[PDB]
């Protein structure tokens, strides 16, 4: 007689799954909170280009000697680190597009308030910043977007480890605690010449159906020679 | 004799203990995230303060037809939803005093724009826009630690889980598998005279420790009556 399937590969698939499946959902969970982590400052830096760009007006219109300064604060800010780092495969063409347009308006802008040209200013600025403000919306979107696919993952993976734990245990208990159990009491049974139970199940395809069956064979040779 | 350690028992914890992981785990982290989704448009909003707070300044230098329905757009979104959300238990004190300073502000700054008081304004504006500023850094912080929070326990459920699955599969593998294995073996030997093989260790506290001693006793028999 053979196992035919035996329990170490049976064990081993069902354990890998549930490792497999832990790894995934964390994983790609990381990755993605990984990608994330400044999305926070992103949409602070982005959003505070509007302020700046109204507060150039406001400089204008006051005679402010802060206004070069202002120009070249908003410029560092447009061209921040976390602005920057938008520039990358995983981030939607819509964002970077936008911020290529903002970057392209600040051009026409600086020069214009070189240029001290209020009028123009005043002509352009509501557009100007709706660009900007849509900029902060995509950005945001974005966020938005990362955050439900981690939490789509999380719950996935949570519910995904119950369902393999659940069936994993039912198939343990079924093909071998429960034949175990049956092996020690018939076991114990027959240690104690009680020899007329029913006999062992021995359909199992792995070792318990073959120690069911060299068992069932040990006892009923006994039973005859007393008996 | 007895088990005094079923494999049932064990198996039941040790599955238990997975599942309690995962559970916590992503429990902890889908509450968080939760918490968070709100977290990228509360920063755009709140940011959107600052740019408002500008444009009501040119608004006012300028003579704008706009001036009050801008006052009114300041004060709903001053007021939005997701910053009145703001005001509950698990949201830092710090987040909710800046919003309650930013709240007596605009009250100031509202009336002295209803006396249309530019050189109020212009003294007091950059004071003003920085207190709002500090609230989306608070509201920028907040958010990332709230992140790395979701991080940290993503990363401890996928450790905790692979950790505990390392031992227990190495447990049945050490308590079940290499026992029942060695109770085949000897099955299959002894079914074909093969009866001077080393005797089966008896020690385990659980079902396969029991069935070692009761087949080494079923075992010598036979070797003797033979042989």
């Amino acid at each position: 007689m053979i196992v035919k399937r035996p329990v170490s590969a049976s064990l081993a698939r069902a354990f890998f799954y549930i490792v497999l499946l832990s790894i995934l959902s964390t994983g790609i969970a990381l990755l993605t909170l990984a990608s994330s982590l400044r999305d926070a400052e992103a949409i602070n830096i982005a959003g505070s280009l509007r302020m700046q760009s109204y507060r150039l007006g406001y400089d204008l219109q006051s005679g402010s000697p802060q206004l070069n300064a202002h120009r070249q604060l908003f410029q560092q800010a447009l061209h921040s680190p976390v602005l920057t780092n938008l520039n990358v495969w995983y981030v939607p063409e819509a964002v970077k597009t936008r911020y290529a347009h903002l970057n392209a308006n600040w051009l026409e802008m600086n020069n214009r308030l070189s240029k001290g040209d209020l009028p123009w200013y005043q002509a352009n600025i509501n557009n100007y910043v709706n660009q900007i403000d849509l900029f902060v919306l995509a950005l945001q979107h974005y966020a938005e977007r990362k955050m439900l696919l981690v939490v789509a993952i999380s719950l996935a993976g949570g519910i995904g480890i119950f369902t393999l734990v659940f069936f994993t245990l039912r198939r343990i208990r079924h093909q071998v605690v429960a034949p175990l159990n049956q092996l020690v009491t018939a076991s114990q049974r027959i240690e104690h010449g009680q020899f007329d139970s029913p006999p062992l199940d021995t359909n199992l395809p792995n070792e318990l159906g073959l120690l069911a069956k060299t068992f069932n064979q040990m006892s009923s040779e006994l039973h005859k020679l007393y008996r």
